[PDB]
DNA sequence: CCGACAGCGCATCAGC
DNA sequence: GCTGATGCGC
DNA sequence: GTCGG
């Protein structure tokens, strides 16, 4: 947190651009700048020193100068005073409400938490769940609880079919002391890039986790991605644990390494790596790394036996999960 | 200057 | 119903 | 908002 003030500032600017201006590239520009500053190993003394880093240009440099000179940013001070921007920003904190729905609600006079509750009839299913657990989803999850949740998920999945493999990814796999939510990568040998030999492979796992009252709500569910809500069991007389977001991703077993690289993140790390892959003439998604030909069209999947192979292909030295927290 | 900015699953909608 | 675009989230 | 060519 050497430059926490600056990275907080840029993050609030990124959120503004995404939520209020709907300017997704400004949002990504501010987030990249915040990311590169967060790993800079010195206390930044001036915007000119900051402009040296890639992704910090003239505009951000000047903002950093204002922030360093005064401790604040007038442009953010104004955004914070504007009722409509602040309302739009707030409503996007509910899961399922993005910038478009947020502005639509605010334009209808739905501006507060109370307003959402009073108008729950106007929400789709995802939004209603996001509102139900709004307070809970704000909380982080300590790693000790993540370890208990891991124990439950892996054991319940073994009970369904011992050939499943569940891997907890995201910030947990990167070694974080607390996580925003739980990400579970699932494989099974009957589901490969070649064939699906069994149906309902994800459904059964979700069904088992519902049966033991671990999963409590479904935000969305298809054949390969589940997004819902879970909760640790509590003891006699104990306050209940907060409800937690859980994401489950069933990946073809032969594409495990691209899948776990994707799901381990961070999102910014993935964006840097995939951008770099493009520069080196490849494209990476959660399934494959493919070469781009002269026309820039994806060719056939390259062979991959490890996370490190993906790094090797784009001529990056290997970075362990804990060093991917960008 | 100016294109290019990572990649994609699921829910919902308009249009057929 | 399907297809393609859009919103949303990871 | 930033920047490589
Ligand atoms: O845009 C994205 N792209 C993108 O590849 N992923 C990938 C990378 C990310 O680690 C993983 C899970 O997403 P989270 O939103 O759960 O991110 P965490 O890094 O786990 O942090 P937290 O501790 O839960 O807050 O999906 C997320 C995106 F959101
Ligand atoms: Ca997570
Ligand atoms: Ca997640
Ligand atoms: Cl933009
Ligand atoms: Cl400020
Ligand atoms: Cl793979
Ligand atoms: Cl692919
Ligand atoms: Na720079
Ligand atoms: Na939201």
């Amino acid at each position: 947190t050497l430059n926490g003030g600056i990275t907080d500032m840029l993050t609030e600017l990124a959120n503004f651009e995404k939520n209020v201006s709907q300017a997704i590239h400004k949002y990504n520009a501010y987030r990249k700048a915040a990311s590169v500053i967060a790993k800079y190993p010195h206390k930044i003394k001036s915007g000119a020193e900051a402009k040296k880093l890639p992704g910090v240009g003239t505009k951000i440099a000047e903002k950093i100068d204002e922030f360093l000179a005064t401790g604040k940013l007038r442009k953010l001070e104004k955004i914070r005073q504007d009722d409509t921007s602040s309302s739009i920003n707030f409503l996007t904190r509910v899961s399922g409400i993005g910038p478009s729905a947020a502005r639509k609600f605010v334009d209808e006079g739905i501006k507060t938490l109370e307003d959402l509750r009073k108008n729950e009839d106007k929400l789709n299913h995802h939004q209603r769940i996001g509102l139900k657990y709004f307070g809970d989803f704000e909380k982080r999850i300590p790693r000790e609880e993540m370890l208990q949740m891991q124990d439950i998920v892996l054991n319940e999945v073994k009970k369904v079919d011992s050939e499943y493999i569940a891997t907890v990814c995201g910030s947990f796999r990167r070694g974080a002391e607390s996580s925003g939510d739980m990400d579970v990568l699932l494989t099974h040998p009957s589901f490969t890039s070649e064939s699906t030999k069994q149906p309902k492979l994800l459904h059964q796992v979700v069904e088992q986790l519902q049966k033991v009252h671990f999963i409590t709500d479904t935000l969305s569910k298809g054949e390969t991605k589940f997004m819902g809500v879970c909760q640790l069991p509590s003891k006699n007389d104990e306050k209940e644990y907060p409800h937690r977001r859980i994401d489950i991703r069933l990946i073809p077993k032969d594409q495990y390494y691209c899948g776990v690289l994707y799901f381990t993140g961070s999102d910014i790390f993935n964006k840097n790596m995939r951008a770099h892959a493009l520069e080196k003439g490849f494209t990476i998604n959660e399934y494959t790394i493919r070469p781009l030909g002269v026309t820039g069209v994806a060719g056939e999947p390259l062979p991959v036996d490890s996370e490190k192979d993906i790094f090797d292909y784009i001529q990056w030295k290997y970075r362990e999960p804990k060093d991917r927290s960008e």
